[PDB]
């Protein structure tokens, strides 16, 4: 089997991407944030504290003839950005782009933090990291991909995120029309539960490539590119007037600037992030200070190849017995 679904930016800055997901019988379609940095499929629901729901579409398990309470199971998750959610668990039928999993754990939120409430466009998350990170207790549950894997034509999914435009998540096949040149595959460590890999270096604009190992994670659920302070300083030094602002929370730059590109290495291959992808617009409405899309990972504890990086590539998440990651230009 295969599946193919369009993923759409939630706003004009590509702050996140949403993908429609069918849950239950008859189908209830919710727009979920596909997150290769976590491993829970959770949704706003009829059980979510009413004051914490503001415009989201909810899953109502009592209206699904295939929903079953997973007795005694609870979940609770906290994300890198400080947001969180928790609740109980149902199993139900879940379909993405024509690919159907029966008995998928659907984690129903009883509580969500303010950032989730305040984002009316995201109805929940669909985790695509390794199932070892799943938070369901006392019986850990499998991701949608893990459940689908054996049925797929090939044990892979691909992320093809757009810049200020829709893109695609495919399951079970590689669309050879969706990228240019070849896909370069690179080793993955699953030791931390992530799609963790090692970039071979970087360049800023038209500058020379610096060969240096950068361990980090391919994370579709993180907006920005978080890299070591040395790398980030080298990038922003090429933008007149750019500075790190403790008050704002990262590097900012004059909105009048033209940003240089940023290249990262994948083995001997190179992925080029155009300068415009690194512009996250005014820090507040009407400001001429703009927020940067490349930020320091110092004190995160891990480097994160988030959407800024991934949307410059066609990315293969290869879930073979020994997983790997593939990157192509597009």
């Amino acid at each position: 089997s295969t599946g193919s679904a369009t993923t759409t930016p939630i706003d004009s800055l590509d702050d996140a991407y949403i993908t429609p997901v069918q849950i239950g019988t008859p189908a209830q379609t919710l727009n979920l944030d596909f997150d290769t940095g976590s491993s829970d499929l959770w949704v706003f629901s009829s059980e979510t504290t009413a004051s914490e729901v503001d415009g989201q579409t909810i899953y109502t398990p009592s209206k699904s003839t295939t929903a079953k309470l997973l007795s005694g199971a609870t979940w609770s998750i906290s994300y890198g950005d400080g947001s969180s959610s928790s609740g109980d668990v149902y199993t139900d039928t879940v379909s993405v782009g024509g690919l159907t999993v029966t008995g998928q754990a659907v984690e129903s939120a009883k509580k969500v933090s303010s950032s989730f409430t305040e984002d009316s466009t995201i109805d929940g998350l669909l985790g695509l990291a390794f199932s070892t990170l799943n938070t369901v207790s006392p019986t850990q549950q499998k991701t949608f991909f893990d459940n689908a894997k054996a049925s797929l034509d090939s044990p892979v999914f691909t992320a093809d995120l757009g810049y200020h435009a829709p893109g695609t998540y495919n399951f079970g096949f590689i669309d050879t029309t969706a990228y240019t040149g070849s896909i370069t595959y690179t080793a993955v460590s699953t030791k931390q539960g992530f799609w963790e890999w090692t970039s071979t270096g970087y360049a800023v604009g038209s500058g020379t490539f610096k060969s240096t190992s950068i361990d980090g994670i391919a994370d579709t659920g993180t907006t920005l590119l978080y890299l070591p302070a040395t790398v980030v300083s080298a990038y922003w030094a090429q933008v007149s007037g750019a500075k790190s602002s403790s008050s704002v929370g990262g590097y900012v730059f004059p909105c009048s600037a033209t940003l240089p590109s940023f290249t990262f290495g994948v083995g001997s291959a190179r992925i080029v992030i155009p300068g415009d992808y690194i512009d996250f617009g005014p820090i507040s409405t009407g400001s001429s200070s703009c927020f940067g899309g490349i930020q320091s990972s110092a004190g995160i504890g891990i480097n994160i190849f988030g959407d800024v990086a991934l949307k410059a590539a066609f990315v293969v998440f290869n879930g073979a017995t020994t997983p790997t990651l593939g990157f192509a230009s597009k």
